């Protein structure tokens, strides 16, 4: 069965709510096991305590930056960068768990979570998992973005794993 981990969400310190994601490791199991290892944290590195630190209404919450907090770091547990692995499935709407990137074939940590469709990400980002429950707490979290990115308060994932 695929993979469901879990990410605790604060905002300034304060709980918000938990977000749960399905990792489709049945059509992208090098992608979906390098976000479920980093999530729960297992080779020693991952995601717990890190934020998102790009949130944009209506089109994206971008997080996984655990080394520099800000879009410019952050590694894959296979090491600095890793392949687009397939591109089988694409940015259908809000809800849909993708990989970031800064060129072909250099997947790190960094993810984003759509909050549209964004189908002219097709083919250059990797899609590897979709929101289960929480997607109201994706929303919740979209609220405190705005145009340019920044966000007004510091959203953390305080706590992450892997569900039964």
């Amino acid at each position: 069965v695929n993979p469901t981990v879990f990410f605790d969400i604060a905002v300034d310190g304060e709980p918000l709510g938990r977000v749960s994601f399905e990792l489709f490791a049945d059509k992208v199991p090098k992608t979906a096991e390098n976000f479920r290892a980093l999530s729960t944290g297992e080779k020693g590195f991952g995601y717990k305590g890190s934020c998102f630190h790009r949130i944009i209404p209506g089109f994206m919450c971008q997080g996984g930056d655990f080394t520099r907090h800000n879009g410019t770091g952050g590694k894959s547990i296979y090491g600095e960068k890793f392949e687009d692995e397939n591109f089988i499935l694409k940015h259908t709407g809000p809800g849909i768990l993708s990989m970031a990137n800064a060129g072909p074939n250099t997947n790190g940590s960094q993810f984003f979570i759509c909050t549209a469709k964004t189908e002219w990400l097709d083919g250059k980002h990797v899609v590897f998992g979709k929101v289960k429950e929480g997607m109201n707490i994706v929303e919740a979290m979209e609220r405190f973005g705005s145009r340019n990115g920044k966000t007004s308060k510091k959203i953390t994932i305080a706590d992450c794993g892997q569900l039964e």
